[PDB]
């Protein structure tokens, strides 16, 4: 019976997560830039935008949000504690190393075990000197594919899972075979695929490619609703309805991947280009369209409540 | 007439730097690792090792140390303020972005001007929310050569120099042509080479390669005395004596590049492999050997006092 730490250092367990967004962000920032140039940032605005987004989701029933911000994209327990105390929403945190190409010389010179030990420390003792412990581990691969450093960080995630039993939630890229690289590696390391999510699969509507992942037994992340560049909304909704009609409902997870702040781009170019991206679009637009095509209220609850719960049990 | 900020936010000017080590470190750490895994570090040990090293240099007459730790290797004004208040040694700080391959998506998505503006802010207003201002700018290239991101960061350093007139102190690699890449770029941007240091040239004893840099008019960094892997001590000393006998004394700068902490390696492997590396070796070993081969006390003073002073004037 698993105990899930939440920001603030209380615990809950899989059965009490309730209605959950399994992949979102509160603040996505680049550590080396914020450390060195704090004049480029405004902590009061960042906190306000995050509290606003999380309160909007809370209005539609969200009890638990899983924050996918790990090392390399600005993981910050203390910032998350403030969001949690202001909103009353449970925030689940994780560990891992986010990169598409390289890892730090710190870990290249010491090897895979030093990275595994850092993740195992966050999972068993606490993130960043706190008693909030990581409840999952992340692995990342994108359009550069499987570089050596990427392969190391993915295998480290797999090994931390093997030691601690926390699930693995991933980031992949549908424009190459990266999702299948993740599957191969996890199988080489003995990971039970039912404890993993292959991420960002919602970015494609190619049913045959999706089913080739689903046949391995993993969950899939239909997890960027609202980011149309990628795959427009109408195709994302259509794909989710079709996968449910074809029998796959127990392997589906939904989310928006919302970033109330993301430092990678100026904010104006993001607001102009994906103006519908929020942490509530699944409630305002996706779920009504699914219901009006015959998806049941219970089927929605299975996806948004049971599937996350089951990811975190077994 | 130039004002040089020092850690703590006092100012001095080139004439009062006095006996100077132009390239050293107080603490070299990886921001993303220390931000995310503070359990791997001990701030009290790091501070003590830095205060100890700086007091040892102070015993031999050092008044001013230039800290070459910039963004990407853990630049931290507040840590440096503590070292300064404890030791009474002037600490000069800089700006730039340290990398051998990639720069953050933050700057790739906004372009070279956003990096120039970050450096110009540190030089004219202050580093990290303080009134300690950067007094030089750094540019870096190593064994991967001139990647696109590296080229951007080098040109940004050149442009910040063109706006603000602070000197440029560089890191290069003698095993390829990187030193000459720096020279070409600085010339394309209109930089006066007498306001630059081509770094880590002391890692070679090939007189003909060194003179090809000296002929361009830049200073050179004979700046890793004590790191024998690279080029043993006896050859480094011999090269400095020969360059002075061949007429080059006004273009020579000496230092140890000492890191009281460096997170890239476990400490034991560093202590075992370069056991003589300290912030005092130039005083205990190099200068006596130079004097006993006929280098004058005034020639030593020209190198350790006038050359840094002149780097910072014009
Ligand atoms: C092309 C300029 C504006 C495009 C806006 C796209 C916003 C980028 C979304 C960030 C991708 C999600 C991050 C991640 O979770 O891995
Ligand atoms: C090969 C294992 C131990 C080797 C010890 C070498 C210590 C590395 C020195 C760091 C290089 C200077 C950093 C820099 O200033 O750019
Ligand atoms: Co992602
Ligand atoms: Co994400
Ligand atoms: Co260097
Ligand atoms: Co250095």
């Amino acid at each position: 019976m698993v105990r899930i730490s939440i920001a603030g250092g209380n615990e809950i367990d899989p059965g009490s997560m309730g209605l959950t967004l399994f992949h979102e962000h509160l603040r996505l920032i680049t550590e080396v830039v914020r450390w060195n140039w704090p004049h480029l940032y405004n902590e009061d605005e960042e906190l306000k935008r995050a509290i606003d987004a999380v309160n909007a989701a809370k209005k539609y029933g969200v009890k638990t949000i899983i924050d996918l911000t790990v090392a390399g994209i600005g993981c910050d327990v203390r910032f998350n504690e403030k969001v949690a105390k202001a909103t009353g929403v449970n925030i689940i945190m994780g560990t891992g190393f986010y990169t598409y190409t390289e890892i730090p010389f710190y870990f290249k010179n010491r090897g895979i075990d030093s990275l595994v030990d850092a993740f195992v420390h966050d999972i068993t003792i606490g993130i960043q000197g706190t008693n909030t412990r990581a409840a999952f581990v992340k692995a990342v691969i994108d359009s550069s594919g499987l570089t050596k450093d990427v392969e190391m960080a993915i295998r480290a995630a797999a090994k931390a899972h093997i030691k601690t039993d926390v699930p693995i939630i991933t980031h992949s890229f549908v424009g190459n075979k990266s999702s299948l690289d993740l599957i191969r590696i996890f199988k080489e390391e003995g990971v039970d695929l039912a404890r993993t999510v292959i991420g960002h699969v919602g970015d494609t509507d190619d049913i045959s490619f999706i089913e080739q992942i689903l046949r391995e037994g993993a969950f899939i992340g239909l997890d960027r609703f609202g980011l149309d560049i990628y795959l427009p909304l109408d195709k994302r909704v259509k794909t989710a309805i079709e996968l449910i009609k074809r029998g796959w409902i127990d392997q589906l997870l939904l989310s928006h991947d919302y970033c109330p702040t993301i430092d990678w781009y100026p904010p104006e170019v993001v607001r102009s280009t994906v103006p519908d991206w929020t942490m509530t679009l699944i409630f305002e637009k996706v779920i009504p369209r699914m219901r009006s095509e015959g998806i049941t209220e219970e089927q929605i609850n299975r996806v948004l409540i049971d599937n996350p719960r089951r990811l975190f049990t077994g």
